[PDB]
């Protein structure tokens, strides 16, 4: 049987008590378009979707968040830097399904805290991406980021493909874990279309959703049974998206597929982009870096290694 | 008559007895790089050229630099650190014409020592600036500093400005004595362009020198009779940048001017510069400050009051 039923905090009410400002609205606004320009083509820069590995403090995330802001500034001419704040990941719920470790889940206060922490991102002036795996977590949050990704199982999940024709943001898709490309290309697909599914309005309520579709997709190459960075591989992705009609736009993810989740393999798949891109590639359009504080459970890099690589990238990509 | 003619230890010999390592150099390099980014307004970061009132001990600077190391890894998002190292002020010499404190004006081994504290101080990732009183000078130590201010004085003296257009890192130009922001204004325009004056070589030579010029420039306002801190004053110096051609280009020095000499006007003086910021200021690039491990012949502000400043700067920057 069900003993007790106490309402959760609408997405009204957490926006009304920990609200956005204008202008970090408009900022908001202002990194979406540039990121979606960058994913068209019509914008020079590389996108560089570059964090840690997961989010479990507030402060952490800060001090990281400084550094980042702080290397930012000094390769933004290039590179685009766009934060991920990942929260839950598909034992403890990470922050907002379980705040105070206890298994008590208390899930007003994992979201109060995390819109409180997300709102001091983007008061930094940084954008932010995020990884939905929660279909109704965008009604919450969703406004206070600029690039979100749809994930290995999430991506075939049609819930998802229809959530992701909802959101107001750049888009990528990450191929099939078999390596399928044709899971993200659909996905990527059906999300520029419109669609009417069951989800929940700012009120907190069940309710029937219409979208208009989200034309800024992009195909994030994350790896499967084998890598998918080589140029052969790249190749192959611009034809099959050329013959699904749409235009050729994808991100490499230095991380667990193409690194086999290690770490020392990440800046290696990032010079390798490098190098395509010196030679002429017009379809890789960002990268994604898994990357904490210290190195080493996902296998982020160090923060040394993290400046030392966008340095680089930075450096090379100066020709272009 | 003249006695005893002993031949001084040329730039080159210095050089190689304590030398720059490549990495270092190329610290240097893009230390010097972000500094002229956020004078020209590519960088968002806010210029804070703080330190010793004056150097005259190496243990003591490598204390007040390990701390500066700290809090700038802390400050490094909206603030960008750097660290005043000034020997000889325009009785005793200041370490560099007299290390031995007795009139022994062992002139070698200070500029030995004046070097390795430099190179130790570059060695822990600061970059440093300076005041360039001896026009031959900055051959011996130049290539260790990342910023460079031209004094009340010196300013109008043609040889200042020849060896500024002579200098490879950014400059600051402080206004005449008297206030004149014409002064600073010409000296900048004039060390944008080439020059050929009278200095030293590398190898300790009188030769002619030839210069590029300087275009990383910008007006220290300074306070003359009067403070010229405020946003009067502020615009009036804008008004004449952009009358000679320039772009309003200011770095505000709440030390000697703008708080007659005084410790506890410094922190008014920068939450002024920072109430100016946030009523939308563009001109505004850095501030100074005279700062020392104790309070108190300069009035150096406290290290407490140096780190509770910053730290206020930096938490109300945060919009920006």
């Amino acid at each position: 049987h069900i003993t007790d039923e106490q309402v959760l905090m609408t997405p009204e009410q957490l926006k009304a008590a920990f609200p956005l400002s204008l202008q970090q609205e408009a900022q908001i606004a202002d990194s979406r378009k540039s990121i979606s320009d960058i994913i068209a083509g019509r914008d020079p820069r590389l996108l560089v979707v570059c964090g840690p590995c997961s989010i479990h403090d507030p402060e952490t995330a800060l001090e990281y968040a400084r550094r980042f802001k702080a290397l930012a500034a000094e390769v933004s001419d290039s590179l685009y830097l766009v934060m991920r704040v990942y929260f839950e990941k598909p034992g403890w719920k990470g922050l907002i399904n379980d705040p105070h470790m206890d298994g008590s889940f208390d899930v007003e206060a994992g979201l109060q805290i995390a819109r409180k922490l997300l709102l001091e991102l983007v008061n930094m002036g940084l954008p932010l991406a995020t990884e939905a795996l929660d279909p109704n977590s965008p009604q919450y949050l969703g406004d206070l980021f600029s690039w979100s990704a749809i994930g290995a199982r999430t991506t075939e999940s049609q819930t998802h493909r229809e959530m992701a024709s909802g959101l107001s943001m750049p888009v990528g898709f990450k191929n099939g874990t078999d390596g399928s490309l044709a899971t993200a290309i659909n996905a990527m697909r059906a999300a520029a279309q419109p669609h009417r599914f069951v989800g929940i309005n700012q009120a907190g309520q069940v309710a029937l959703l219409q979208t208009q579709g989200n034309p800024d997709g992009h195909v994030i190459l994350r790896g499967g049974k084998a890598p998918n960075y080589s140029p052969a591989d790249v190749a192959q992705c611009e034809k099959e998206m050329e013959q699904a009609g749409l235009r050729p736009s994808l991100m490499v993810d230095c991380s667990h597929g193409n690194s086999n989740k290690d770490y020392r393999r990440q800046p290696a798949v990032a010079e390798s982009v490098v190098a395509q891109i010196k030679d002429g590639n017009r379809s890789i359009i960002g990268l994604m870096i898994e990357s904490n504080i210290h190195e080493g459970t996902d296998a982020c890099i160090s923060w040394e290694m993290t400046d030392a690589l966008l340095r680089e990238i930075h450096q090379d990509l100066n020709g272009q």
